[PDB]
């Protein structure tokens, strides 16, 4: 199954990277005076929410987990200038990611 | 085509009633303490409950979707023997027992 | 039928319920109970409750990954402790036990 080296490969290593802990959770547009944020992130998501759904049965498959770390990136990519420190942190991850996501296996 | 039963029961026919504006009776066991009903869990034997059903989907409970769909009946079934015809309560343990036959013909193969 | 399946509803269920499980339903607290060293004997603690956890969220690859860590609580507790404890004739009660239901494994 993909879903398991999902769970126990790709999520775990980028769980551990020390520029994970932004994505581990939702981001708290109230703490961080940020009204604008959930009117522009219609999708939110992290870490934290794709770690529940592989732990919870959510996903139809392994490509729908795959959508949801790009969603992830891409959002933060859409809210935040480019370049800035979180941006890089995404970038960082985002390759780290793709590294892992081609040894997948099938079936 | 390749369509899993229990997933479907997850993200669809739970999804769908867990929405519904009658759900909230249902979406937790019933509290007999809070009401005072110190009745319901004698004769009712074996409660139910979408909140229990939910997290049987979600941590690998269920053998096969049979199971699953007997909770279902289970959790209606109660709520019809405990109150009696004409309450809200039954009403509206009617719809959702309605729309749950609905998506339930529409499952996978 | 499934191998986890078993262990969730069978094994486990089996094992939980028992009247000498409440030691191994959840780590050992080294804290609580002043215990320095469990940590340094014990490389990998392990525990029902931790199994449990295991089961219920995809935590295995397979089958024989959960019953490593069965094994590794029983072990633990005969390592740790010495022979002749009472904590030591509970968790061999659990052991009898867990391998008459591990007998019945479906095929
Ligand atoms: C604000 C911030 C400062 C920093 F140094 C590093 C990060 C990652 C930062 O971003 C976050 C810090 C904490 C949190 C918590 C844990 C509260 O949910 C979220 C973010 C944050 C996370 N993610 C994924 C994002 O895409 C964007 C985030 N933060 C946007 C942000 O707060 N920008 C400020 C807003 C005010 C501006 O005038 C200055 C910049
Ligand atoms: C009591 C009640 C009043 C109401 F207007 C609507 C509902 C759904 C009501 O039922 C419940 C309200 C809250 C809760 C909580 C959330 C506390 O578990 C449960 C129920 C309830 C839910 N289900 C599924 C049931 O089968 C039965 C429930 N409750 C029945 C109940 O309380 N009956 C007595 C019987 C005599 C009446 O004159 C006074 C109320
Ligand atoms: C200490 C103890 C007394 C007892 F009468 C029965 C048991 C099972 C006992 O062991 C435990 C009691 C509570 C807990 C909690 C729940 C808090 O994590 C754990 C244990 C315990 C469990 N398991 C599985 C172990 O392997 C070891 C445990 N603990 C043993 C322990 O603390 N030993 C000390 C060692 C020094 C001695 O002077 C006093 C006894």
């Amino acid at each position: 199954n993909q879903l398991q080296y999902l769970l126990r490969v790709v999520l775990k290593t980028l769980w551990k990277h020390q520029f994970a802990w932004p994505f581990q959770q939702p981001v708290d547009a109230v703490k961080l005076n940020l009204p604008d944020y959930y009117k522009i992130i219609k999708t939110p998501m992290d870490m934290g929410t794709i770690k529940k759904r592989l732990e919870n049965n959510y996903y139809w498959n392994a490509q729908e987990c795959i959508q949801d770390f790009n969603t992830m990136f891409t959002n933060c990519y859409i809210y935040n200038k480019p370049g800035d420190d979180i941006v890089l942190m995404a970038e960082a991850l985002e390759k780290l990611f793709l590294q892992k996501i081609n040894e997948l296996p099938t079936e």
